[PDB]
Parts: structure tokens; C-alpha cells; sequence
């Protein structure tokens, strides 16, 4: 049995990876953070690991021995550090774990807070949406200069803010009439509910076959542009939308005087629907998660989108 | 089949009452509200209670119409609106609810946001604390002055904000190696898991000998000293702890200089644990939800820091 740790356990993705490492077997530990107070949530989701076979773990990021005492327990660390401006942006966070597994030195292996656009490829990215592969860049950095052995996950948007919203942004849910089309809407666009990046991740963070490697989730059903995605809706529905669509100037018209994550955000999608950031390469068959591990019966866009009916 | 709506449905109670109304088997409505934007937890718990059988029903608070059409639909509306400083304290919006199922007129019961202390009993309360009552009470006047016929549950303290942390103040977990004790730890109080609860106000929201009535839940075997809380979780743990008694005026002492949310937490636990509000009158098995269903085998507080072991 491989012994995890989840850093970040209580997160979005992350409370997902620790039951999908709990589901794959794994011996699943989770960081519990002191300064928890009364944020209810939180620990109720770790007395829900609990009860599942999860192994709590008490360690802060400000008590350094603390994190060094943590990671000694297990074989993996994977983090889930916050990184979207309108949550919170932590990623740089994660350098004081890093140092702890420097110290601590029985680490086979560390997957950082990835999870979306492959850092390295967006050194052309518009600020301050640069920050997230800037920080999570510094944090590769570290990891290498550390001789940490790591798998990176990346390749996907989450389902839920970009599949479930028809890609309208800031909103969650698909609109009742209009929707905007961001260019033609033929741009290749990669879809994963979260759960299945979670599955992949717990199946890859011990595979010898992705030791040092970027893994790529990148489902061949789900790479979608934003017009099939819309066109999934329009059959379940039988109603066609408005669409209206929106040129790369227009959509991008005084972001300078938006609120600062919304500048983020509008640069993201912009690399992902205009860009095509996630479309625009290829990657081979022995680095995508969908052909490593074909046992995971991803969820494809048609059945995801059915929850919104 | 009795139609129940449920307003604040992805509340902390609200949405362990909305699976509850439909365990129960209650045709059961939750009101999803417009403003949600990006706030995915939300969103995802209404597709989980879609998931579950719950339908929903789209209204608003500022739009007067919205929720007379949204309680046209049932036959009782269940509000567990916000009532806590330190999160949101929202009890008087209600108001507009009460407005609202008047102008209807079909509604066969309205269970307001009750949940806690007595408020028709808390005219001593020490504000900021006492707001909690004078608005819960604004809500009884109004309901009772349109005659819409009601259920006011009341008597428990949660048992997560009381219980799992030994009701130590600004901590949801047992504590390591000291406690505090109020007084000398020998008042009463009634402490309740908060599933209980909502079965409880699902089991009660159609029952005839509870309509127009203040229904308590104050389960035997829940009625606890603090003390008595504490050697629970020492005999589970098999350490003691040592104690520190604080007295009445200490404990109290410059109340009028810290955060008005802290003021009212310290009010409230001084009437619950020094006072004894939940204890110092008894009430009758006709008016006592354990004994009114007793095929609810509620969870003991040994039982319940089980959990946190
Ligand atoms: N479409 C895509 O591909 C998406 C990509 N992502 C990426 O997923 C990754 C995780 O993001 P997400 O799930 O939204 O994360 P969250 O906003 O849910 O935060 C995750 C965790 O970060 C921990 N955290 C935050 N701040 C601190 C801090 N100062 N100190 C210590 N811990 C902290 C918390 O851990 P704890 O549980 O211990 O409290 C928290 O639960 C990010 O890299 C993000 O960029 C995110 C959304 C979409
Ligand atoms: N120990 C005890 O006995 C305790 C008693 N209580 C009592 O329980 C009741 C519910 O409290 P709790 O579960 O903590 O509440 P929450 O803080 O979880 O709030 C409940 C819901 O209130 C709705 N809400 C908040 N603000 C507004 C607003 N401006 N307009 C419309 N709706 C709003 C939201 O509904 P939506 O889902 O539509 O977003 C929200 O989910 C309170 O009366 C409280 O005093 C609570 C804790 C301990
Ligand atoms: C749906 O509306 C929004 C949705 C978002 C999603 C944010 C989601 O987490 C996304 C994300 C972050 C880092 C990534 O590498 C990524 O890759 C797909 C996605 C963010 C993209 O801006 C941001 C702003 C919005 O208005
Ligand atoms: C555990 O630490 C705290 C716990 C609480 C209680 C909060 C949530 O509601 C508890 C409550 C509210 C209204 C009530 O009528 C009630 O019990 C009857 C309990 C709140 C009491 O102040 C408050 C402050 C704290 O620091």
C-alpha cells in the first residue's frame, strides 16, 4: 500500500483526490491545519475522511518541524494549494512544503498544485492571469533544485467552471437563453469533470510509467470546441440559444479597468477558448491519463451537462 | 404526500433539513436563489439535492412575486435563514417570507428559523447576543399576527459548535491537554446532533399534535453537564484533562471591547452555561421531540466525539 499525503485536503480538487486515493487503495493521510478555528466545513469534511479510513495528520505551514514530521510518515505527497485569484492565490505557499520534503528525505515522489494549463507553455500569458503559471513555475523550480522526483497533472479544464456554465463566465449554471461564443467557437477546448482528474491522479501519483513526467489529462471524447459543447445542451434541451458571437478585441476590450481576478480570468479564457492553449499540441499516448489508465471510465460532457436539467 | 419548501436550503441545518424532508419521503422543494454567481459549493449542493429528488425552484428575496409563486407550490415552508454573528445574521429578511406565504394563503405550517434557545424565554439576553431573539421574535410576531399556522422548534445546542470541541469557544476540536470549565461545570445543558435535528423538524412539520406549538428537543440522555462532556471524552481518550475553572465575572469581563460576533458567541454561552437557559424549565412529552418520535435513536454525545477520536 503507497502512503499519501494530501496537502490541501480540505480544497476543491483536493478533497476529491483524498477519496479517490482512499477509493484506489491508497494508505491516505491529510494535513490538518490548527488554524481551522471555526471554519466549520472544514473540519467536518476531515471527521467525513475519517470515516473513511482517511489518517489525520496535524501540521502547520508556519512550524516548519511540523511539516518535516509529516511527510516522513509517507511514500507520496500531493498538493492542492489554492490558486484562482477570486478564491485565493497560495501556490508560493507550497515552497515551504517543498522545503520540508528536502529535509525530511523519504519522499518518492511529490505532485505539486497543478491541475489546469501546463505552466511552462504559457510564458506569453497576459497579467495578471500570468501569475498562476509564473508562481506554480517557481514551485517546478524549487522541486527540481530540491532533486524531488514529481509527476505534474495538467491538460483539463474542471468541469464544473467551464463545461456546466456552457463557458460563460461568472456564472456556474447554463444560461436560460443567450449565450456568447467566444470567436467562432471552433477552438478545441479540453473538458474533465473532476472527479475522473481526481481517479487519474490517485492511479498515477505510484505508476513507474510517470516518475519525472508531465501526465496529460486530456480525454479524446471530452476535447470539445464551445460550439459542440453548446450543441450537447441544445439536443438535451431541444432549444437552440442566441448565440452571439464575441471577436478576440472585443472580448478582451479595457480589461485594464476590470477587478483584478476578473482580468485573470479573462485572460485564462481567453488562452483556453481564443488561444486554444490546451489543443494547441500534441502529446504522446504514454504521457495522457485517459490512455494510461483506460480502466477509468471518464464522464463524458453529454452526461455531465445532465445534471443541469 | 405533504410538499415542503425549504428557504436557506444550503444552509449548515438547511441542508441537513432538505435531506431529511426527503429521507422522510416529503415531496420535497428547495429555493435556489438567483445571486449564487460563482459560489460552487452552492451550486453543487442544489445538484446533489436534484440527485436526491429535491426540485428546484428559482425566487428571490427582492423579488415579492418569485417567492408567492415558490410557496404556491407546497403545502409547508421550512426557513433555516442565517442566525449567527460571526457568519451572517439574516433572521429579518425572513420577514418578506412571512409577507409572502400571507398573500398566498394555501400554506398549511411555516417552521421559522428557530433551531437554538428559546427566544420568548431570552428577554434578559445580553446584546449584542440578545439580537439573535429580539429578530426571532419580530418573525413570531409577524407570523402569528398574519395567522399563519407554525411549528417553532427550539432547544438544542448544535452538537458540532458545542460538543466536538468540549464547548470550548473559537475551536471545533476537543482540546489537546487543558480546558476550560464555565463555572464550576455543573449547569445543564441539552446538546443534539444536528442530523437529529433535522429528522426531527422533518418527523414534526406535519404532525398534528405539534401544529401552532413550540416543539423542544431535549433528548434525555443528551442533557449534560460540561464536566459530564468532558469525563465523556476523557474516558473515551483515557487522559485526563487538566481543568481550569473560570468564574462568571471573568469569563464576562470586558466583554464591551472585543468584536461584536464575539460578544454575542460570549453572551449566548453564558446563558446556556452559567445561567442554564436550556435546563431551567421543564417541558412536558407532548412538547418534547424524543418522545414525541421515538423511532429516532439519537445519537449520544459518546457516540457523537466517537468521531473525533
Ligand atoms: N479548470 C481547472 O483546470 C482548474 C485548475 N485549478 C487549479 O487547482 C489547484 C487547486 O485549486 P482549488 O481546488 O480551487 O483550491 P482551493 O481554493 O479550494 O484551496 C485549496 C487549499 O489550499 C489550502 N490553502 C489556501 N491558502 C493556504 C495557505 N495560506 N496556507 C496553507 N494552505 C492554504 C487550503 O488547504 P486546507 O484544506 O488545509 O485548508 C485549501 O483548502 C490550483 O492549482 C488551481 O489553479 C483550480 C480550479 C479550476
Ligand atoms: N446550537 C444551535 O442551536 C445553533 C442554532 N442556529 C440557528 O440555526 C438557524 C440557521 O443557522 P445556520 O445553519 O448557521 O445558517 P447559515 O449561516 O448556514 O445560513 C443559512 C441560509 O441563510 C440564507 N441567507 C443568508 N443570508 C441571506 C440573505 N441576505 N438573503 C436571503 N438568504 C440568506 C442562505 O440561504 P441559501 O441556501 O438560499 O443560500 C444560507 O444558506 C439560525 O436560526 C441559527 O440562530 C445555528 C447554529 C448553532
Ligand atoms: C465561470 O466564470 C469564471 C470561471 C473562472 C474559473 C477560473 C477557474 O479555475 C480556473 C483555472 C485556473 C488555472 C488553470 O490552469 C486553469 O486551466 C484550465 C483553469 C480559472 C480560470 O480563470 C474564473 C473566472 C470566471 O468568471
Ligand atoms: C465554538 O465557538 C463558538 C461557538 C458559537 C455559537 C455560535 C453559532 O451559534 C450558536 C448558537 C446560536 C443561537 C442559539 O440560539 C444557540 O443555541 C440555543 C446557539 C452560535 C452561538 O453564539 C459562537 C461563538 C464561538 O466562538
Amino acid at each position: 500500500k503507497t502512503r499519501v499525503l494530501v496537502v490541501g485536503a480540505t480544497g476543491y480538487i483536493g478533497k476529491r483526490i483524498v477519496r479517490a486515493c482512499l477509493a484506489e487503495g491508497h494508505e491516505t493521510y491529510v494535513l490538518q491545519r490548527p488554524e481551522i478555528g471555526l471554519e466549520i466545513e472544514k473540519v467536518q469534511l476531515f471527521l467525513s475522511f475519517k470515516k473513511l479510513g482517511a489518517r489525520i495528520v496535524e501540521g502547520s505551514f508556519s512550524d516548519h518541524q511540523s511539516l518535516v514530521s509529516a511527510v516522513k510518515l509517507v511514500d507520496v505527497v500531493v498538493s492542492a494549494m489554492s490558486g484562482v485569484h477570486f478564491r485565493s492565490h497560495n501556490i508560493l505557499v507550497q515552497l515551504k512544503l517543498v522545503e520540508a520534503i528536502k529535509e525530511a528525505g523519504n519522499v518518492k515522489r511529490f505532485l505539486p498544485s497543478e491541475f489546469g494549463m501546463d505552466p511552462p507553455r504559457m510564458g506569453h500569458a497576459l497579467p495578471p492571469g500570468r501569475e498562476t503559471f509564473d508562481q506554480k513555475m517557481e514551485v517546478r523550480q524549487a522541486i527540481e533544485a530540491a532533486g524531488i522526483p514529481y509527476t505534474y497533472v495538467v491538460g483539463a479544464c474542471f468541469a464544473a467552471y467551464f463545461a456546466g456554465n456552457l463557458s460563460q463566465m461568472v456564472t456556474l449554471l447554463p444560461p436560460k437563453e443567450k449565450v456568447n461564443i467566444y470567436g467562432d467557437g471552433n477552438v478545441k477546448v479540453v473538458f474533465a469533470d473532476e472527479d475522473d482528474i481526481a481517479k487519474y491522479t490517485a492511479k498515477t501519483l505510484n505508476d513507474p510509467r510517470t516518475l519525472n513526467k508531465t501526465v496529460n489529462i486530456r480525454p479524446p471524447d471530452n476535447v470539445l470546441t464551445q460550439l459542440e459543447l453548446v450543441q450537447i445542451w441544445e439536443k438535451l434541451t431541444g432549444k437552440e440559444l442566441e448565440k452571439t458571437n464575441i471577436a478576440a478585441q472585443d472580448f478582451l476590450a479595457n480589461i485594464e479597468q476590470m477587478e483584478i481576478p476578473h482580468q485573470a480570468g479573462i485572460g485564462h479564457f481567453y488562452h483556453i477558448f481564443y488561444e486554444g492553449c490546451l489543443t494547441d499540441h500534441e502529446v504522446g499516448e504514454d504521457e495522457e491519463a485517459s490512455s494510461l489508465y483506460p480502466d477509468v471510465k471518464y464522464k463524458r460532457m453529454d452526461d455531465y451537462l445532465r445534471m443541469f436539467l
